[PDB]
């Protein structure tokens, strides 16, 4: 018999968390309004369909519009050569392709925690660099401090790994919220000191509530001319999440880094954009007037609805952290806990999954420092489909 | 300052190959490209192996995986089953190809590959993988094919200096060589990796621009007949619509493997370089057309043929003598004993009089690895009629002189 690599039998593509176990039983029996309303709801993975009736009403090179479409998000506050765009077959496809561009197998990229669960795959797996956690709590929002870049750093050093680079989220899956001017021109700082690359993942950039709030590496960038510190920082940007187009696979990798393009160029190859699909969203994101509208639109739809699941699981005993962005919020089960562990966090999760008949990211899951934490999503239902949702956490909270 | 970010050593790596004579004609093409009425004097593009002969079927013709599962079936002749179930698409074959060989080596492991080959390959499958190839040698003596010699032989080349070897990689119809594999060689390879205790890669991305149907012999062919799920799972195909179809831009390539534990994995690992599902939508429909895809692959095969024939009977009358091939978008011309050095050197040289004296690109068999000197790939698929007659007729008139 034929073994396969170690690569092929480790079990680091992460089909054994709570996060997948939770989509497998989603599928036993899926929710229906009609058909099916005792089901099982989706608030586990995180996409957006809110404003997707504009880009369908709207149906009836490329890098070009990718650059516009990029610029209109952030507000001309940055400018993007449509030369630095690397399309890639969405961001899980930039990420990895960075990782290898900037790490060698074992060396380490800092990560600050929480983060996408999903990272564990793609970061890792083919690549052989490993992630050091940035630890972060609740007593700052979950927020980046220069100290516990230090700790963490120290972390790699201390067990002789060589530390790489350092990849945020902007804003933060799962936190769904705006890191602040202030953090990343000190975490770029970090970067020139220790000389390691910041990696930007602004995937959720349309979805920032408020567009004064947002605040991207490309920010921070242009400005400040020295070619040395420039050339640290990368952004990983996609289609997926803002436009609500993840299948069609486009993200992009946008490097102020002469030597990164030209080598993530070639290694797109890989992982390329279908370019029919390019060509039939070249005219619409190069449309100013449309990509204004939509955006605004979006974010307003997208702040409205996280206004309301807020609300709802206010009137029921649940804070949630005061979040700004993204198709999702972070909401509290601590002091509403059987043990105060992770197996309590997994066992409460179960609960949830079993009986209230809904699928919820469980915070150890994300890598929480803290205990009781739960990512739901809301970008990926109907309007009345999330109020039976928050109708049943309500009526289990009635049962205390 | 004196601050700077290293990269890593992948990164800095010149295994990407954009310094080969490959890379350097596509250059030299765009410094001026030909162009019938603009200029004609201009570069003729004979290096890119693309078909765009049968592309006005398709124009005039305009889940998924059952389609291309259809579309591969028709490709075969029903000497195929294909369960759609097994499909795993990813974005083109040399997503595929690299793909597997994270899945089938480990950094430093091998895979045998016999020359010439695919120059991309040196890219593709070292790149990311930190595998290495260990060339299996074959020579004109008969026409390039695998010897079971020959293999045991490469196989001794890694063993020699500690290099495990994982598995071996042919291209059936072989790029460059425009030729199909004969069903007893790669039974003769199937029984090799079975002793060896490896797998066999199939590239099989110009199965559709084979000329004559009963000519091909698909691995699909040699496997679903023995029925030993330990030697089964072994074999495993790459195939794509970039070259039959000629559609290379839709990126749509998959990996057929028949291992279940490969395509969940395979699978898995597709996340990194999925096909649009907006292209896979569209093609849905046609590529399930069995009366479509009969009607064209039945003219692809004939049109490539008879392009074939009016390259080959050019260079004939011309004095070049071509390998007799079947297959592929492309001939493989020698100019071995029309040559200045006879070596290496000799054929850079000779490569660098077409490429700026003919302004004709063309790829040299040494970026192909091939064994021996002197040979050539020149592509005839990518081009009109008449900038073939013209290209043609200016290897003509240089003889002459
Ligand atoms: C920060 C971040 N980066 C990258 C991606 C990948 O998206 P791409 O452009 O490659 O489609 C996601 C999606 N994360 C959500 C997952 C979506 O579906 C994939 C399922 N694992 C989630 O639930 O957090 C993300 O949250
Ligand atoms: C054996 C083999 N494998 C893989 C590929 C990659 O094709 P994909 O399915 O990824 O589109 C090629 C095409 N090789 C040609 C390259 C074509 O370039 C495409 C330009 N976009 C060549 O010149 O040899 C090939 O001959």
């Amino acid at each position: 018999n034929v073994e396969l690599s170690r690569v092929a039998v480790s079990d680091t593509h992460g089909e054994d968390s709570p996060y997948f176990a939770g989509w497998k039983a989603y599928d036993e029996n899926p929710y229906d309004e009609s058909h099916n309303p005792s089901g099982v709801i989706q608030m586990g993975l995180a996409e957006n369909q809110v404003s997707f009736d504009l880009l369908e009403t709207y149906l009836e090179t490329f890098r070009q519009a990718m650059a516009s479409f990029m610029e209109q998000i952030r507000g001309g506050k940055a400018r993007f050569d449509p030369d630095r765009i690397v399309l890639t077959a969405g961001a899980t496809a930039a990420n990895e392709l960075l990782t290898f561009i900037l790490a060698d197998p074992n060396d380490a990229l800092l990560v600050p925690t929480p983060y996408y669960p999903g990272f564990d795959r793609d970061l890792r797996w083919r690549t052989g660099v490993k992630i050091v956690p940035i630890h972060c709590d609740s007593s700052n929002h979950f927020q980046i401090t220069p100290e516990a870049l230090e700790s963490a750093y120290q972390t790699a050093r201390d067990a002789n790994i060589r530390v790489r680079g350092v990849l945020i989220t902007n804003p933060s899956n799962p936190l769904g919220a705006t890191v602040q001017k202030k953090v990343l021109e000190d975490l770029l700082d970090f970067c020139v000191r220790k000389n390691i690359h910041l990696v930007s993942d602004e995937i959720y950039s349309g979805s920032v509530f408020h567009a004064s709030e947002f605040t991207s590496v490309a920010e921070i960038v242009e400005n400040i001319d020295d070619v040395s510190v420039k050339e640290r920082v990368h952004i990983v940007y996609s289609l997926s999440k803002d436009l609500g187009l993840p299948g069609f696979r486009v993200g992009t990798i946008y490097s102020y880094n002469d030597n990164v393009v030209r080598t993530a160029r070639r290694m797109s190859s890989f992982t390329l954009v279908s370019s029919q699909t390019q060509h039939m969203l070249a005219s619409m994101l190069s449309d100013e007037e449309f990509t204004e509208k939509y955006i605004r639109i979006n974010r307003e739809r997208l702040r409205r609805r996280y206004d309301t699941i807020v609300e709802g699981l206010k009137k029921a005993g649940i804070e949630c952290l005061k979040g700004n962005a993204g198709l999702f919020c972070w909401m509290n089960l601590g002091f509403l806990l059987e043990k105060k562990t992770k197996d309590g966090e997994l066992q409460l999760w179960d609960v949830i999954l079993k009986e209230l008949n809904l699928n919820i990211s469980p915070g150890s899951s994300c890598h929480c420092s803290e205990v009781g934490w739960f990512r739901v999503c809301f970008a990926n239902m109907s309007e009345n489909t999330l109020e039976i949702a928050l109708k049943r956490i309500h009526e289990f909270m009635d049962r205390r």
